């Protein structure tokens, strides 16, 4: 886990170093980049190739430039694609690209996340570990880099999925979201929010609800009366499970 997303971070910078000559030529270096991830019958490996081209592009200081922005929501479909591929390496690539520019671009990638998050929770039941972990780790680096209110009913509706290992997953995206947001970023799920968790503490799977635990701790902090109601309610091995590390 932490392993992962140190890897991460380290295969942001580990691509080829670059230079951005104009506006215009950055715009070509987008548009040919664009053209090669939306055809997935071309090589992959060139595929991969220009996925890393982008965190070449971040490393240079592509994010200076306003057409970058522009052509940020140009690369979404080709993005998309390429986290859908059938081979891990390409999938591993496009979380790792979709995790530089959420590190990089914060809220500015605010599109760009929720465009490709419903895509990357498609992973975190492959039975691929790669593209499982990936997939994981990149919703991670979103969640901590560019807060969308967006992306918690996304996060709420599969703490409750069928996929009892997606259940685990989100709980834990959760618990980390809590951690990270600001309250004012969270007041419009509050309902959904307590609900959720709540559910969560009584899971039938145990990892699962160690982690809805965790996440009880962020429902204190930003919302300490809806917390407190919630444990009044609870049975009592429920409400001792909840007890504060002591």
């Amino acid at each position: 886990g932490a392993v992962d997303e140190d890897d991460f971070i380290k295969a942001f910078t580990d691509v080829p170093s670059i230079q951005i000559y104009s506006s215009r030529e950055l715009e070509e270096t987008l548009n040919k980049i664009r053209e090669i991830l939306s055809d997935d019958k071309h090589d992959w490996d060139q595929r991969a190739n220009a996925l890393k081209k982008i965190r070449s592009l971040l490393v240079a200081g592509a994010a200076q430039y306003d057409c970058f922005f522009q052509h940020l929501r140009l690369l979404d479909g080709a993005l998309k694609l390429s986290a859908k591929d059938l081979r891990s390496q390409v999938v591993r690539e496009a979380c790792i690209t979709v995790a530089h520019l959420s590190t990089v671009l914060g809220n500015k990638f605010d599109h760009g996340a929720e465009a490709i998050v419903p895509t990357l929770f498609n992973l975190v039941p492959n039975s691929a570990k790669v593209m499982a972990t990936s997939g994981c780790a990149a919703i991670r680096f979103i969640i901590r880099h560019t807060h969308v209110p967006r992306l918690i009913p996304l996060i709420t509706s599969n703490c409750t999925s069928k996929s009892v290992p997606v259940r685990r997953r989100s709980f834990e995206f959760l618990d980390l979201l809590l951690q990270e947001w600001q309250t004012h970023s969270l007041e419009r799920h509050a309902a959904v929010l307590v609900e959720t968790i709540k559910k969560g503490i009584h899971d039938a799977d145990a990892e699962a609800r160690v982690e809805a635990r965790k996440t009880y701790m962020g429902l204190r902090n930003h919302f300490p009366g809806e917390a407190e109601t919630l444990y009044n309610s609870l049975e009592p091995s429920y409400q001792k499970s909840l007890q504060t590390y002591l």
